[PDB]
């Protein structure tokens, strides 16, 4: 009952991959409209899992800081081939923060466009926690910007439930370093799980990484900051030119020990997120920004 | 072919068409401009900055001569984009056109092959991998999508240059972890492995893996979510095969290659003694039903 997209959607060109397949900027055939579309090979066993995927992806993503789900289609493939999934949604064309920060001389964003950024993003982590929905995959690739400055939430997980052999487009564990450390298990952490408040330690290494232009333990192989993780203590920012607002912020989301880490609607009521004056003109800044870079 | 330098492969090798998903970039068909040699070629996209580092990696390649158990690998590319652009890194490898182990277990009745065939398959894999040791490398990735077909029935490993694991490193993959399923304890760091050490017995755990994929279609704990697994690998007891009507040498092998501690793992030559390894009576058999499968696969 998932279709062809043919006639329906059409891939234009690929704006990124990594983890698993690509992402394209796509278009919907009959109005013009652009669209990001994650392609990704599947076998047909997994198609079951995949509309309830899909289904509670695009429940979830009716909130102006979640980018919203449009659909999901199947391209079938010759005989031996795997068929295609194509996962549909708003493309955010200004792209990711993690690539902002990267066109940015000295890999750095002001500290008042950092508290923009965090605040739209604990906003869109509100309304997934009080639908119950845990984000789990928070970082700067999973953060993204519209043409008019807009920042929006996308990934956020769906699945596993289905006790089915793991389809391989999720048997990849992808990137470490913005994982809180209750989520990793160890020893002492058996079976290590996800709580909302995993959300906000992503969101406090994302705001690092803002400032930085690079998480923490970065310097380290991936398998290593793993380990790392459930033993050091909570990251710092390196400089001391940032304000105390920010230091506290960050120490807000970065507390070790998840049951005495705040809410996501603590966080909101923060100093350095609830207290925003330059607002406007931060908006401004970026959407300047973003022109800049494109060209 | 050159496998030092770093050219724009520009009237060299060219693009015909994507072939499949690699990781993690795509793979495509090539031919070579000159000879109109066809060749499997991964591209990925790379920064200006990350080609310095590239070309430090290139020095660190050792150097191995072509083996019937393995891809030929042929070199690496930069094909310029304009300033500004990101440039595209190709890695070019001998071409393959019959699909992997894992496609060939996933289109069986019940995902499972013959005993007979596990053993074949699973020594083409080792003496590759003999070659590859002998030569002080480590392939890192051994699985069933890795070990490819041809059309004549030659079982080779993939390989995209193993000596400098490019593919797994450049345009931010270095910041992946992939899949654990097929990973040996001490690649895995725990409580007790502080550093996760990749050493070439690594590839002896990984081909016990692949000849337990071979002969249930998955690897063990495919039923669990991947960090679960990967907390599961060095705590568990070596996997075994679910089913019991395998030959005691079956299980034997199993049990040669799944040794926890590495220090305590056979080296690739000795594991090619093994029974199971090296007593294959229906050999010839063997690859003809594979030939003959193969045939009317492509059909
Ligand atoms: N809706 C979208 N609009 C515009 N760009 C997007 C969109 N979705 C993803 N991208 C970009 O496409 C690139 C690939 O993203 P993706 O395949 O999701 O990998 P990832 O975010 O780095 N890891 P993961 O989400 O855990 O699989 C990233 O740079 C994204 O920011
Ligand atoms: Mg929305
Ligand atoms: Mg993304
Ligand atoms: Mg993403």
């Amino acid at each position: 009952s998932l279709r062809d997209p043919a006639g329906i959607f059409e891939l234009v060109e690929v704006v990124g991959n990594g983890t698993y397949g690509q992402v394209y900027k796509g278009r919907h055939v009959k109005t013009g409209q652009l669209a990001a579309i994650k392609v990704m090979d599947v076998t047909e066993d997994e198609e079951e899992e995949i509309k309830l995927e899909i289904n509670m992806l695009k429940k979830y993503s009716h909130h102006r800081n979640i980018a919203t789900y449009y659909g999901a289609f199947i391209k079938k493939s010759p005989p031996g081939h795997d068929d295609q999934l194509w996962l549909v949604m708003e493309f955010c064309g200004a792209g990711s923060i993690t690539d902002l920060v990267k066109n940015t001389k000295g890999n750095t964003l002001k500290e008042d466009w950092i508290a923009y950024i965090s605040r739209e993003i604990l906003r869109g982590l509100a309304h997934l926690h009080i639908h119950h929905v845990i984000h789990r995959d928070i970082k700067g690739q999973n953060v993204l910007l519209t043409e008019n400055a807009e920042v929006k939430l996308v990934d956020f997980g769906v699945s596993a439930q289905l006790d089915r052999t793991v389809g391989r487009r999720n048997t990849f564990i992808g990137t470490p370093y913005w994982m809180a450390p209750e989520v990793i298990a160890c020893d002492e952490n058996p079976d290590a799980t996800y709580d909302y408040r995993s959300d906000l330690w992503s969101c406090g290494i994302t705001a690092i990484e803002m400032a930085e232009g690079a998480p923490p333990l970065c310097d380290m192989h991936p398998m290593r900051a793993l380990f790392l993780i459930p033993r050091n203590p909570p990251p710092r920012l390196k400089s001391k030119k940032w304000s105390k607002k920010f230091f506290s912020f960050i120490e807000g989301c970065l507390v070790k020990n998840y049951m005495q880490r705040p809410s996501t609607e603590q966080l909101l009521k923060h100093p350095f997120i609830r207290d925003q004056p330059n607002e406007r003109q931060v908006r401004i800044q970026l959407k300047d920004h973003i022109d800049r870079t494109r060209k």
